[PDB]
């Protein structure tokens, strides 16, 4: 355990608000946002409206012309914009050499399931549409949005849209019901009832274990190949070994990594993480790699 997590974990335990408080949604939305990382000032923006939602171009330098990344931000499908998110994508765009196309897609509970994957699969429509080529695509995404590429992918799928070159989720929320071993197993270590409220929240009465919702129940035969990151030390272990062992049983090709003493969304602290970089990079080397094959 490097001491950059040792400490970034003291902070979020020094921070946190106490067990079984219940903040209100637009104190977690606000905060949220008052606490985003600024992306670094080499990437460039531009504002873009995509399937009747506010995105942004997200490009860092070095980027590769007729690339793309679908990027789905994570929030628990409650929470997070493109300014949450900015930051890491940018990262991730500098990492892979391909622009990033970050929506800011509808977040229940004004806009409930299946809103999100609606505007995901439309986001990537758009993109094929704009002519970039599947091949040339790639989706990617973080905790929930890591669940929803999944959803997305799927719902695409069932539609006739052919499949990107690769899928890239982080932490993947990709089981509504919350029912796995890690959720006490891992509690422990994870500094990171809250995540109930935002599965009733999202499903609005809907089954939990609808496909395109939970799509760790989902048929993912046909999907092009993953990478899974996932911490050992959250909450959502699970959710990713699960994910890899239905990819395999699909005949999906999943590569799962889970970087041992690593918190949920570990990639988001790279400004004070190594591990938070060096999985960024990971992630544009799978993205590249995947690319020219």
């Amino acid at each position: 355990a490097g001491p950059e997590i040792v400490k970034l974990k003291k902070i979020l335990r020094e921070k946190a608000v106490p067990p079984g408080t219940e903040v209100p949604l637009d104190v977690m939305r606000k905060g949220m946002e008052k606490v985003a990382f600024k992306a670094a000032d080499d990437i460039q923006v531009e504002q873009v409206t995509v399937a009747g939602c506010a995105a942004e171009w997200v490009r860092a330098p070095g980027c590769q012309a007729g690339k793309a990344i679908l990027y789905l931000h994570g929030g628990g499908y409650v929470m997070g914009s493109i300014n949450t998110h900015r930051s890491m994508v940018g990262e991730i765009s500098r990492a892979s050499q391909a622009a990033a196309l970050l929506l800011d897609y509808r977040l229940a509970p004004e806009h409930p399931f299946p809103a999100a994957v609606e505007d995901g699969v439309a986001a990537y429509r758009w993109l094929l549409d704009q002519g970039f080529k599947p091949q040339h695509l790639s989706i990617s995404g973080d905790s929930a949005g890591g669940g929803l590429v999944l959803a997305v992918l799927v719902s695409a799928r069932d539609q006739g849209l052919p499949m990107p070159a690769s899928a890239i989720p982080i932490s993947p929320w990709a089981d509504m019901t919350c029912t796995n071993d890690s959720f006490k197993t891992r509690a422990e270590a994870d500094p990171m009832g809250g995540i109930n409220k935002m599965a009733a929240r999202y499903l609005n009465g809907a089954d939990a274990k609808h496909p395109y919702a939970s799509p760790n129940f989902a048929n993912l035969k046909g999907l092009p190949p993953l990478l899974i990151h996932v911490g050992r030390d959250e909450v959502l272990l699970d959710d990713s070994i699960k994910l890899d062992a239905k990819a395999k049983a699909d005949g999906v090709k999943s590569t799962l990594e889970i970087w041992d003493d690593m918190i949920h969304v570990w990639h988001a602290f790279h400004p004070m993480l190594p591990e938070g970089k060096q999985a960024i990079v990971r992630v544009g080397e799978f993205m590249r790699e995947q690319w020219a094959a």
